């Protein structure tokens, strides 16, 4: 509907607003807009370094009384230096207090692989290999269970996960929570439809991350694919008398997915929540699924030979 459903009961927006790189000089105002134009959920990491920013919107919205805490629904993620079972509840309690936040609704790891603890985002070798840490999924799944038994989440889960690495979760001994979602890449030159069958069979939900193909990432190169300039998808919103970024956020939404969209930019903050007055057709649905290509945005070179690398696997 405009919400899905978690494990825990809790309703979560099936629009949320994305904070990778958008810069924390900009950031405050494009989550107070966000807020005003009616999104309900924001997604949220350390490794963004704007959590800050993001969490002076969010005071500033429940002090004005546009919302009460209760109606946010705000996530963010474990980042791949606090594997560590020891580490988790220090990365969490930081997160919060960036956030200016007492509890998260959704916390995830970040992603599977464990790196190097320390100060460096990505610890690097001096052939620029990322350094890996001695640690794995399932005690970092036991440490995040730790953090909804204190009531510091509401729910926990996973992102870029494999089939594989959900199983292994589930399959866990002495498993307390199953994950509430697996946020994943997905747009239409990546659709993942094994990943999310496989998922939502098992009562996962699935957030599409990069829902426009993040044209801002800082390995695009010009003449990469772009999803925006597509002119099939361009055709497709013409059609509907919608925008591209309308028809590629509305694309996901029907497949019972939630999706978070990215913008720093007001008017296209606005425009991107134009997506509950229009239905994309099955043609149209089919059509976007067939532009498939296993073409991905988020992945690292430098850690490929890593034993959690999520991306070796068909799905
Ligand atoms: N779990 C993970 O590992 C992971 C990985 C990647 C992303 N994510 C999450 O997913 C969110 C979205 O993915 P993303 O940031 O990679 O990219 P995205 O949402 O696919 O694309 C964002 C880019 O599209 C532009 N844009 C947005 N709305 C527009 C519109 N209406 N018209 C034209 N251009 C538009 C933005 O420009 P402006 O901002 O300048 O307006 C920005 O350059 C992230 O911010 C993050 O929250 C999670
Ligand atoms: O992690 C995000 O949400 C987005 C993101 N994505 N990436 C690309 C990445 N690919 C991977 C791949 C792996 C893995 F699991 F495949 F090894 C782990 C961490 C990363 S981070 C970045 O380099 C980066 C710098 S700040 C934010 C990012």
């Amino acid at each position: 509907a405009s919400r899905l459903l978690l494990n825990n009961g809790a309703k979560m927006p099936i629009l949320g607003l994305g904070t990778w790189k958008s810069p924390p000089g900009q950031v405050t105002e494009a989550v107070k807009v966000a807020i005003d134009v009616g999104y309900r959920h924001i997604d949220c990491a350390h490794v963004y370094q704007n959590e800050n920013e993001v969490g002076v919107a969010i005071q500033e919205k429940l002090r004005e009384q546009v919302v009460k805490r209760e109606e946010l629904f705000i996530v963010s993620k474990l980042w791949c230096t606090y594997h560590e079972k020891g580490l988790v509840k220090g990365a969490c309690q930081k997160t919060l207090s960036d956030l200016k936040l007492d509890y998260l609704d959704l916390y995830l790891i970040h992603w599977p692989t464990g790196f190097k603890p320390g100060k460096e985002f990505f610890p690097l070798d001096e052939s620029g290999n990322v350094v890996p840490s001695d640690t794995n999924i399932l005690d970092t799944w036991a440490a995040m269970e730790e953090l909804v038994d204190e009531g510091l989440v509401k729910a926990i889960g996973i992102s870029n996960f494999n089939h594989l690495q959900v199983e292994m979760i589930l399959n866990k001994p002495g498993l307390k929570y199953k994950p509430a979602v697996n946020q994943i890449e997905c747009h239409p030159y990546l659709t993942q439809e094994k990943l999310i069958q496989y998922c939502q069979s098992k009562g996962i939900v699935v957030t599409a991350y990069s829902p426009l193909g993040s044209p801002d990432r800082p390995w695009a190169k010009p003449e990469d694919p772009s999803l925006l300039e597509d002119p099939r998808i361009k055709a497709i919103a013409a059609k509907h008398n919608k925008t591209t970024a309308q028809v590629l956020i509305r694309f996901p939404m029907q497949r019972n997915l939630v999706v978070i969209p990215k913008s720093v930019t007001p008017e296209r903050i606005a425009e991107n929540f134009k997506v509950f007055d229009f239905e994309l057709s099955s043609q149209d649905m089919t059509t976007l699924l067939s532009y498939n290509r296993n073409w991905r945005v988020c992945a690292l070179l430098s850690c490929t030979s890593h034993k959690d690398y999520p991306f070796h696997e068909e799905f």
